[PDB]
Parts: structure tokens; sequence; C-alpha cells
């Protein structure tokens, strides 16, 4: 070809009939995400799955199946990927549980038992799966602690791919340059990867709280940043500085945060001061669970 590479990814269109809705897990302006299970109809598993569904229309519709589009093209351990899709009155996005929910949320209920290792070690991943979109040349555009979902307290993904592009908004998390002249890069990612590293080390705070969103850009300009939080040395609050420079090629590239994040966790006592850091345990690995099977470990030829 002349230009990008052909796009050789299978969309998967599953029936009705092969997965049972369980509960609801959530609503809001994401959509309706239900827990349910997928059970392919001619082999032995059964596979916990995350049914999005919208909160029917044309715009609704295109919208839905442009972020079906980019989630079907993607795979990498730390990127949600989708399992396939259902055709009925209403468009149903079938994805990957994830059993612990959004890390924003968990940050804020598990606050007392999260330790320096765990940070770190999530910072390093959401770092890969970024570094990894920024390979197949994708700006997610919307990279936030909400937008990292928890499979299991050592494993976290990125999702939420309803803005992501090649290469109401979330002022707060966005480049000056996006808010400013809605230019979007790599870079402009890395900004909002900064804001989630600030997200998770202030244990889920809200950035620039009481601040409204028209007074965000000309506060940026003055030179106004989110401030250190109490739990950060000055080695990892310079990494989110670096983050959000005016100059975009100056800010770190995602490789280079994989890296120094492995190197902080290495030693994490070195780089977040954690009161009772040592002594903090979170969880490690009714139904037939038997023929149960997370869908990393079922792959497609
Ligand atoms: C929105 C909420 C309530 O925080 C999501 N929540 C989930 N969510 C997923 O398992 C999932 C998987 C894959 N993708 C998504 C996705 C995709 C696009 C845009 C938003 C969410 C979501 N699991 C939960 C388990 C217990 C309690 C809450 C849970």
């Amino acid at each position: 070809s002349m230009g990008e590479a052909p796009n050789q990814a299978l969309l998967r269109i599953l029936k009705e009939t092969e997965f049972k809705k369980i509960k609801v897990l959530g609503s809001g302006a994401f959509g309706t995400v239900y827990k349910g299970l997928w059970i392919p109809e001619g082999e032995k598993v059964k596979i916990p799955v995350a049914i999005k569904e919208l909160r029917t229309s044309p715009k609704a519709n295109k919208e839905i199946l442009d972020e079906a589009y980019v989630m079907a093209s993607v795979d990498n351990p730390h990127v949600c990927r989708l399992l396939g899709i259902c055709l009925t009155s209403t468009v149903q996005l079938i994805m990957q549980l994830m059993p612990f929910g959004c890390l924003l949320d968990y940050v804020r209920e598990h606050k007392d038992n999260i330790g320096s290792q765990y940070l770190l070690n999530w910072c390093v991943q959401i770092a890969k799966g970024m570094n990894y979109l920024e390979d197949r040349r994708l700006v997610h555009r919307d990279l936030a602690a909400r937008n990292v979902l928890v499979k299991t307290p050592q494993h976290v993904k990125i999702t939420d791919f309803g803005r992501a592009k090649l290469l109401k908004v979330p002022i707060k998390w966005m480049a000056l340059e996006s808010i400013l002249h809605r230019i979007y890069t790599h870079q402009s990612d890395v900004w909002s990867y900064g804001v989630t590293v600030w997200e998770l080390m202030t244990f889920g705070s809200k950035p620039y709280d009481g601040i409204p969103a028209s007074e965000i850009s000309s506060i940026l300009e003055k030179g106004e940043r989110l401030p250190q939080p109490p739990i950060c040395t000055i080695d990892v609050y310079m990494i989110m500085v670096k983050c959000w420079m005016i100059d975009a090629d100056s800010r770190p590239k995602f490789r280079e945060l994989i890296i120094e994040f492995s190197k902080m966790a290495r030693d994490p006592q070195r780089y977040l001061v954690i009161q009772g850091d040592e002594r903090m345990h979170l969880p490690s690995p009714e139904e037939d669970m038997d023929d149960v099977v997370d869908a990393d470990e079922y792959l497609i030829p």
C-alpha cells in the first residue's frame, strides 16, 4: 500500500444466544456496562465479559461502531481488546471483564492498602499500553485514571477508545495546545499520562478541584501546574512536571517513561514515601466455574 498498512484485524460477530447477562456494573456518559458470561457454542469454554450498551439512533450506532473498530484493531497485554460485537436492535460491544473496575475508583476505595510497588508498577503498565498505541500510530485522546481498568490488582489495562484517532471534553486532562488549538499527538497523550499519574499518587484526587474548566488554559499559560503529592519524592514529581511542558517535544516519550518508572519500581520506597508501606497486601489469584477461561487465554487462530 501507499500510506498506512492494511488493518487485517478480525471483527468477530457473536450470537445473542451465546452469552448471558448476569447484572449491571455501571451507567454513565460512557454508556451502560453489564457483567456477563460468553459461552462459544461448540467449545467447553466460559468467558467472563463486560457487555457495553448505549445509554437507538444513527448517530449512536456510528460512534459506537467507530469505537469497536479501534478496540478490535488493538492487541497488547495492557490494552483492553474487543472480543466481538452483537447485532441486536441495540448494538452491543462484548469486551473482557475487568472484575475490579476502573483504577480511579480502586485507588479511592483501597487507599489504606496501596503500596509504592503497586503504584509504580501501574505507571509502568500504563506507559507500555500507551507506547503500544503509539506503535500502532493511535492517539488515545482520553487517557485518565477512570479509563484504566483493573483485571487484577497486579494487572491494569487502558480502555475507552470512544475518542481514539490516528496521528463536553476532558479539559483538565488535556495538553495546552489541545485546549487552545485542538492539536492532538502522542505527546498530548503524555500530558494526560502525567495527570493520570498525579491522580494515582494522590489516591484519586480530582485535578484542579474547584477551579472551573474555562479557567484552566490561562492558568496553564501563566505556568501553574498540579502540586506535588505528599507521597511523591522530587524524582517522581519531576517526571509529571516534564509531561506538562509547553514544548511538546521536550516532554518524555512513553518508552522513556517505561524505563524510568521500571527503574524506580525496583526500589519503590526510594521514590514514594507512604506510611506503613511494608505491611500492605492486595488480593491475588455463584456459578459452575470449572470451564471458566479468561479472555487473555482465549486466543483466536
Ligand atoms: C464503569 C465501571 C462501573 O467503573 C466499570 N466496571 C467494569 N468495567 C469493565 O469490566 C470494562 C471492560 C472493558 N471495557 C470497559 C469500557 C470500555 C469503554 C468505555 C468504558 C468502559 C469496561 N467492571 C466492573 C466491575 C465491578 C464494578 C465496576 C466495573
